[PDB]
């Protein structure tokens, strides 16, 4: 008996985000999404380390879902028979039934349809949570993503001024726990089930072997660097479903940052580094002022440089010598 | 020569909180509390692991003390002769003498009486701190609690509106360090002194064996689940005296959150997950909208599901299908 | 063609800060600083453990640079031929070229001059970042400091009132990774290069052996305790270039705290413990109310008491019995 218009969304793989309006004149609708779970062995680093991943829609992170406050989000969650485990979905944006987890447990070969009303604005984690010790295991295996619930009037700075982004990227950060054998090489496994005992043992010690963006070391570099132009306002949504992170744009700032990720709160301004609490998403916007390469990292630099947690931006435009200039290039000391 | 009325409080064990007013028409009083230190061997998990605990009033955490801004808090701290170690108390709410620690060092068989003026509003940690390496050891052995200093007009949202809670719970989170023997079983000790060398060695490696609420795995589940009804506004005070935490109510939100815990600051609104800095208390209020079971966790889900850090709420009332509904129950994929 | 007045600054070693104005009637100037890199073996604890340090200006942290919004900061970075490695500098306060890192890479025997416009207010990290895995290694070897960019009208409370400090201290916190040999003693190395392989192995495990202020256990105690008088407002700038911290003044508070460190945001009030995200600086001001000794710690008390992260303040003045009093000294229990 919920008589509103229905709108289908075609999700796109991260770090890109499906097309959407910021401010809208649409009223509430039932926005329809489909997520199909895929368990798969993937490569996570440039050395060829493999990993028993569990994913929504084939990606780590799962895709970003975007709706507006007061929309109803109707998700068909599909667990094909080619998977081995039960799965479900918990939306941190939703109210009741463990975020939906208690209404969405599906065995291989099943699907379920959950609807929730988007009553809270912000960016939020979604993740699998089948019960007990399986909860962390599915999450750290990759079964997490995010959903953005925009105000119908779009974003604002808390001081009456609209904040409109020219583009948005979703960076999902994943702590991974890959065991090593006696001589110190990473182990490979034939199935997630086979990976579980060694993986849980390592998980409980709370030190990841890898911390990656978009599912692999280097995922958001080279051909797949993020991009912008001088003058463009870019929103960067960052999530971490299990473990804290401290994002930083090297050579830039967070002009407007919602580190707790919730648009009912005004953004902070002019940050160097912000903090994503494990189990949350946050967002930062920056207007690029200088061309060139930037790195986007977690600012535990050991994690960034040595465990995988670095993305790049390639930015086009004109250099601004007022903001920064090399007065004297490297030369012998007099 | 401090000539104000005296009021005794009968403390109650966590997660419950002694009776108190939110807004009050009372002026300042001298509010009298007694804390009696107990060292004791306790069971911390469902496997029967034992732990050399050190407690205020027999509990982990120590009980929540509640006063109003401008009250004087007069604590009789008692260290019975049946204990083995010196102890003291540091109130993060207090000004001077290391929070009181420098005025309250008592050997077994002694007591001391400290008064401090409640000039800062919020929730605050209190903990033992006898000196040097004993400081962390006593804290991580359980010797910590919290004190709430309310505004005399009660809580507000920073926008002129009163925030009144229907009930309050105190969740004290404890990082514990229980060593293992060569084959990998947790060790048991005959006294705290005997536990110290192995425990310190483990402590310095900064990875707990257990992270619990209310002193044990499962403490706030089953018979001892937290409770609410749909429509009730519940305040959840969360403390962690030594290590960070990231609280999250699964299936709910933080409607109003003071993550740094201090009522001179407006609350943030509509959070998914908040952050308790080690060495602090914070508070979150939520009005329940849906019946059923909720889990309240730290959202490092490894800690929550595998190391002990999960509580439950059981909530009574009517399900709201507008907020959430299972449109199609699990079924075979077409 | 940048035609502004030039002003030289003589930097001073932490925890002290070079002389500067808070509010100023000066307009923009080119403020000139020199940093000379020194690699050196130092002692980091009272047991005589040694450490292959890499420093700006000989200190850990590097010195605090202080300017005003809209100044241009012109740094001559010098890498003497007596050093072994290339080095550079990344200012989190600066815009473009990886914070300056991409314009300042200098081999031993070279210097470079970088200018950047101080368009963002707050306290910010600066650090070396030569590329790749060298980034974390140089940072955790000591190559980090901070720069404070004040509003030209000085600090304010966000409610229209000026906040003027009577003194400022800079506490730089350093996570250090010193490997151990088979029997468990800390290793010593003949050069940073020789320390690298064992040090990187340890770094990737994300547990420091030492967490210190001002470069060594006990650096800011005894003769070198911080000082104040009752009635003095002290600003404490705290930085951590790689790893989170949770500052706390034992026996005091943070009266006004910018935990994310950026003066475009109002301070929070009345904190017990605040949070410095790794890769940032923050600042807290406190007006002392009581004489005596205070400890300033990270409130992971294991880190504070056992790994090195404790400073002291010695405060002169008159005790205030209204704020705190020992009603009854320790005595036998009746
Ligand atoms: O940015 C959110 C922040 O801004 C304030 C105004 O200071 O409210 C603005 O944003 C609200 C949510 O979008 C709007 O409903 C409101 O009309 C607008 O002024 C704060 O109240 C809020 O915390
Ligand atoms: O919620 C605290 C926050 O609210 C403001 C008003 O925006 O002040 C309110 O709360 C103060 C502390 O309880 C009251 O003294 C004040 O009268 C009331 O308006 C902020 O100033 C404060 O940060
Ligand atoms: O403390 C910064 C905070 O204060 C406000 C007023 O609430 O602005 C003050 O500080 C600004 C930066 O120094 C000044 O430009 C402004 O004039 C002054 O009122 C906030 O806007 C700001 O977030
Ligand atoms: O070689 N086994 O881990
Ligand atoms: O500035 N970042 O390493
Ligand atoms: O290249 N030396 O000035
Ligand atoms: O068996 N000793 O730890
Ligand atoms: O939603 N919590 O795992
Ligand atoms: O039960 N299958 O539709
Ligand atoms: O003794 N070698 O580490
Ligand atoms: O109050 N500090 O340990
Ligand atoms: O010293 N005993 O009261
Ligand atoms: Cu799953
Ligand atoms: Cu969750
Ligand atoms: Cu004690
Ligand atoms: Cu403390
Ligand atoms: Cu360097
Ligand atoms: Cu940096």
């Amino acid at each position: 008996d919920l008589k509103l218009p229905r709108q289908k969304v075609e999700l796109v793989a991260p770090p890109f985000v499906h097309a959407h309006e910021q401010a809208t004149k649409q009223g509430p609708k039932i926005v329809e999404f489909k997520l199909t779970i895929e368990e798969k062995k993937v490569v996570i680093d440039e050395k060829g380390t493999t990993f028993q991943a569990m994913t929504f829609n084939g990606s780590m992170p799962g895709p970003l879902m975007v709706v507006h406050e007061g929309d109803y989000v109707e998700t068909t969650l599909v667990n094909p028979a080619t998977n081995t485990m039960p799965h479900n979905i918990d939306f941190h944006s939703a109210t009741g039934a463990l975020g939906g987890g208690a209404l969405t447990l599906i065995n291989p070969g099943e699907q379920v349809v959950l609807r929730w009303k988007a009553t809270k604005t912000g960016v939020f984690v979604y993740h699998c949570a089948p019960g007990g010790p399986m909860i962390p295991w599915h999450v750290v295996s990759g079964m997490n993503g995010a959903v953005m619930v925009l105000p119908r009037d779009g974003l604002n700075d808390g001081k009456g001024h609209a904040l409109k982004y020219d583009k948005v990227y979703y960076v999902g950060e994943q702590d991974m726990y890959v065991p090593r054998d006696e001589k110190g090489n990473f182990k490979s496994y034939d199935s997630p089930g086979e990976a579980f005992t060694d993986t849980e043992e390592m998980m409980k010690k709370l030190i990841p072997s890898h911390v990656v963006f978009n599912g692999k070391v280097g995922a958001l570099t080279g051909k797949n660097a993020l991009t912008a132009n001088v003058g463009e306002n870019v929103l960067i949504v960052h999530s971490q479903a299990n473990r804290d992170s401290r994002p930083h744009l090297i050579g830039g700032h967070g002009d407007y940052v919602w580190e707790t990720g919730k648009f009912g709160n005004a953004p902070e301004v002019g940050l160097e580094t912000w903090f994503i609490r494990g189990g949350s998403a946050g967002a930062a916007m920056y207007k690029f002022m200088q061309p060139g390469i930037y790195a986007y990292v977690t600012h535990n630099l050991i994690e960034a440089a040595d465990l995988c947690a670095t993305a790049h931006f390639k930015v086009e435009g004109k250099w601004n010598d007022d903001l920064m200039t090399q007065v004297k290039a490297p030369a012998e000391i007099p």
